[PDB]
C-alpha cells in the first residue's frame, strides 16, 4: 500500500549523459550509439539568443569547436547537423552503455521521468506530466538544457523530451528527441507565454482509484451521473472533456474497486462544486492530476523492469 | 525555477539489487561486494511468521538453501550469519558494480530517496521523509522487502534503510543496514501501530523559503514573533518544536531571501490559526514537511553527483 509520485529507475540514462561545450555555453547532451544529441541553441551568445539564425550560425562552426565530455573522457566530434531544433554530433566512439531505446513523442495528459542533469552529471529524478498546453511544470536551473524525459518499458527506454527553456511563469518547454518543439514555442527570446491551462480529468479519475484502492472512500456516494452532465460539470471547473474512450481506459480500476466509471464521476462531481472540507486524499488537499491510469495500475499492482 | 519532490539518480544502487528466494519466500538482497544483504524473516515461512525464533529457524538452514540470482545468473552461498534483523549472505563472486559505500542510519525528519524493487528488478524510485514516529510514508507492495533508502554525497551512496514491512495504517517499517529497526517495530506478527506522528516543522520552513525564491509571497507579512511564542503556536497544532539550530540551519535561506527565519515563523503562525483561504503554495494546498533545508539548498541550486 501507499502512493507516490514515482519515477523510473533513472540508471540506463545516466550512462548516456554527456557534457556538451561550444564557446562559452555549456549544457547536457545524450550520448546514443555514435551520436551526441543536445538543444541547438548551443553555438548561441548572448547577442545570438535575442533572434537567432540558426543555419547561418551553424554553417560558421566546425566539428573542434565542439567540446564534447562523456565523464573525465573527451569525445572527438567528427561531424554534425542541425535537426529541427536539436543538434547531433557525430562522435567517433559509440557509447557502450547505450540501451535499447526509441524516440517517442508524447501526448498532453501522459507522465514521463525527467533525469534533471548539469554539466553532464545526473543530478535527480522526478516525475512530469505533459501539460495540456504543452509545458510541463519542471525544476530546471541555468545548465539543465539537454536534459531529457523518458519512460521505460521492460528493458527499452523510450525518449520523449529534452529541455530547452524556461517560461515567464516559471514552466518548462522542450522537444521531442526529434527537435520539435512540445507547442507552440520557440527557440529564441520572444514574449512567449504558456497560454491558459487545464485539469487532466482522466487523470484525477484515476487518482480517486488509487485513493479507493489505498483505503481513503470518504468521498464516494449513492449518486451516480451521466457522462453528458458530468462534462457539463467539468466545463465549468476548467477540466478537459471526459470521453467515451477515458472511460473504457478506467475499465479494469473501475473492476478491481468494484466502482462504476460514472459514479466515481457523481464522486468528482461533488468534490468540485463542494470543495474537501478540510480533508484530504492520498495526502493532498488538492485533486491530482499528473497520475495516469496506467501510473496507477504500475504502482498498485508492482510492474518492474529489466 | 520549480520544485519538485526529486529523488537521487538511482543507477548505482540498482547495480546493487538482486533476488534472494528461500523455501516460497522471494524477496530482494543488496549485493556489495562479496555479501548479499537481505531481511531475515526470508527464512520464514506463513506459520513461522506469528511468533519465529530466528535463531533456531537459521542454525537449520544450508547454504544451499539460499538461491540468489544477479540478473540472469547464479551466485553461489558460500557462508551465512545474522546480524540483528539481516542476513547477511556470503557469496563467491564480488560485484563488480559495488559504488563506494557507507552503512548510515538517519534522524527522524531527514529525507531519502526508495529504489523500489520486486525479483530483484528496480520498479521505482521516489523520495521518503523518516517521520518522527519512525515510520515512513512508502510506497510498497508484497515482494517488495529489501528494497533499500539511500542518499548520494557526490560519488558516495549512503545507504540508510531497509525494508521489511507495512503496519496496519498503511506506513512502512525497516531497518538500517546493521539490521537494527527505526522505531519500536520488530519482524514478527504482533498487533504493532504507528504511534502518534508531528509535524516536521524545521522542514515546512525551508519549504517555505523554496516557495519565496520560487515566487510564492503572498504569505509573508510585516509581523514576527520571538522563537517561544512560535513554539507554543506549534505545540498546539501538533508541530514539533523548533530549536536554535533549526534557525541557524535555516540561516542560508533567511540570507539568500532577505527573510529573517523568526519572520517566516510568524508567517507559519499565520497559515497555521487561518489556514491557506483557498490559495496554494508550491502547487500543494498544505503545509509539507518533506523537504529539509539541504533538500531546498540542493534543487534550488543546483548541486549534481558524480
Ligand atoms: C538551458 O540550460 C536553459 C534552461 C533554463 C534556464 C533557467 N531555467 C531553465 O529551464 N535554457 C535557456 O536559457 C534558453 C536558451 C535560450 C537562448 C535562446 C533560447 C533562452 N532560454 C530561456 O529559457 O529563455 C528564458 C528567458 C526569457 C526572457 C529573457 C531571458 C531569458
Ligand atoms: C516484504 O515483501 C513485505 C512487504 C509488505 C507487504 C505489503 N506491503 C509491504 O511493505 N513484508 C512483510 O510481509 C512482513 C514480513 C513479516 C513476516 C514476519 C514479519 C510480516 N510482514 C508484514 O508486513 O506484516 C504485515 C501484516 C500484519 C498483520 C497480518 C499479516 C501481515
Amino acid at each position: 500500500s501507499g502512493f507516490r509520485k514515482m519515477a523510473f529507475p533513472s540508471g540506463k540514462v545516466e550512462g548516456c549523459m554527456v557534457q556538451v561545450t561550444c564557446g562559452t555555453t555549456t549544457l547536457n547532451g545524450l550520448w546514443l550509439d555514435d551520436v551526441v544529441y543536445c538543444p541547438r541553441h548551443v553555438i548561441c551568445t548572448s547577442e545570438d539568443m535575442l533572434n537567432p539564425n540558426y543555419e547561418d550560425l551553424l554553417i560558421r562552426k566546425s566539428n573542434h569547436n565542439f567540446l564534447v565530455q562523456a565523464g573525465n573522457v573527451q569525445l572527438r566530434v567528427i561531424g554534425h547537423s542541425m535537426q529541427n531544433c536539436v543538434l547531433k554530433l557525430k562522435v567517433d566512439t559509440a557509447n557502450p552503455k547505450t540501451p535499447k531505446y526509441k524516440f517517442v513523442r508524447i501526448q498532453p495528459g501522459q507522465t514521463f521521468s525527467v533525469l534533471a542533469c548539469y554539466n553532464g552529471s545526473p543530478s535527480g529524478v522526478y516525475q512530469c506530466a505533459m501539460r495540456p498546453n504543452f509545458t510541463i511544470k519542471g525544476s530546471f536551473l541555468n545548465g539543465s538544457c539537454g536534459s531529457v524525459g523518458f519512460n521505460i518499458d521492460y528493458d527499452c527506454v523510450s525518449f520523449c523530451y529534452m529541455h530547452h527553456m524556461e517560461l515567464p511563469t516559471g514552466v518548462h518547454a522542450g522537444t521531442d528527441l526529434e527537435g520539435n518543439f512540445y507547442g507552440p514555442f520557440v527557440d529564441r527570446q520572444t514574449a512567449q507565454a504558456a497560454g491558459t491551462d487545464t485539469t487532466i480529468t482522466v487523470n484525477v479519475l484515476a487518482w480517486l482509484y488509487a485513493a479507493v484502492i489505498n483505503g481513503d472512500r470518504w468521498f464516494l456516494n449513492r449518486f451516480t451521473t451521466t457522462l453528458n452532465d458530468f462534462n457539463l460539470v467539468a466545463m465549468k471547473y476548467n477540466y478537459e472533456p471526459l470521453t467515451q474512450d477515458h472511460v473504457d481506459i478506467l475499465g479494469p480500476l473501475s473492476a478491481q474497486t468494484g466502482i462504476a466509471v460514472l459514479d466515481m464521476c457523481a464522486s468528482l462531481k461533488e468534490l468540485l462544486q463542494n470543495g474537501m472540507n478540510g480533508r484530504t486524499i492520498l495526502g493532498s488537499a488538492l485533486l491530482e492530476d499528473e497520475f495516469t491510469p496506467f501510473d496507477v495500475v504500475r504502482q498498485c499492482s508492482g510492474v518492474t523492469f529489466q
